[PDB]
């Protein structure tokens, strides 16, 4: 199975889209233009 948050959806180059977690838009390049979730997934630790 899996299910953890271990990269998403590959969003390493997104900026920030503006309706966030309540997007009603599903376009093929606004998920590509644009992030929804802002979570680090690289920098946690630093060693
Ligand atoms: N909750 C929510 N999420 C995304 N976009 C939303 C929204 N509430 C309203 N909008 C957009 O704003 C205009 C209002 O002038 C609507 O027509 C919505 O436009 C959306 O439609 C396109 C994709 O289907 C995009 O242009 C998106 O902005
Ligand atoms: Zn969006």
């Amino acid at each position: 199975g899996g299910v953890q948050i271990v990269g998403q959806d590959e969003t390493d180059d997104r900026p920030e889209c503006p309706y966030g977690p309540s997007c009603y838009r599903k376009n093929p390049q606004h998920k590509i233009e644009y992030r929804h979730n802002t979570l680090p997934v690289r920098n946690v630790l630093d060693e």
